[PDB]
């Protein structure tokens, strides 16, 4: 599937906005082991709808948190060292 999604980042914090309203905290199924960033939404409707961000470089997993705000999830992985993830996907 796909989600609609958007992102922000820190000099630290790498800051991933899905932009899902239609959800609670145990719908959001994120994993993170340093590979891409796999979050699947179990929807409310059944489906999963899913993003892998295929991340610039795997990060170290404990470094990887999540929250439903309400509006949007928002996925937070803090850099390894706070250098500019310029661009945020593989050379996206």
């Amino acid at each position: 599937s796909k989600i609609k999604y958007d992102w922000y980042q820190t000099e630290s914090q790498v800051v991933i906005t899905l932009m899902i309203k239609n959800v609670q905290k145990n719908d959001v199924n994120v994993e993170f082991s340093e590979k891409e960033l796999s979050a699947l939404v179990k929807l409310p409707s059944g489906e999963d709808y899913n993003l892998k961000l295929e991340l610039l470089h795997p990060i170290i997993p404990e470094q990887s948190t999540f929250k439903v705000l309400s509006t949007k999830i928002e996925i937070k992985l803090k850099k390894p060292e706070a250098v500019r993830w310029e661009k945020l996907e593989g050379q996206g």
